[PDB]
């Protein structure tokens, strides 16, 4: 490094800047998530082959109202999730 001076640091890309005007022109260029941004993380990407396995990757939701405790599956109906907790799960040594 060996540079160590007075000034500001873009909290976007981390780029420094020797005065404030020179950042007030850099945050308008800024682009906002595009073309192809994760709406989890927040990075950018220019494709949508990669996106699409970035994305995924993640797997953000939820789908039925109540999940299994275990599997974390999910099921429409409560009743539906205690039967499964005894029908997979629930099965100590003793009975
Ligand atoms: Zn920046
Ligand atoms: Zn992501
Ligand atoms: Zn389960």
């Amino acid at each position: 490094g060996s540079s160590g001076s007075s000034g500001v640091a873009c909290e976007i890309c981390g780029k420094i800047f020797r005065d404030v005007y020179h950042l007030n022109r850099h945050k308008l260029s800024h682009s906002g998530e595009k073309p192809y941004s994760c709406p989890v993380c927040g990075l950018r990407f220019k494709r949508k082959d990669r996106m699409s396995y970035h994305v995924r990757s993640h797997d953000g939701s939820v789908g039925k109202p109540y999940i299994c405790q275990s599997c974390g599956k999910g099921f429409s109906r409560p009743d539906h999730l205690n039967g499964h907790i005894k029908q997979v799960h629930s099965g100590p040594s003793s009975g």
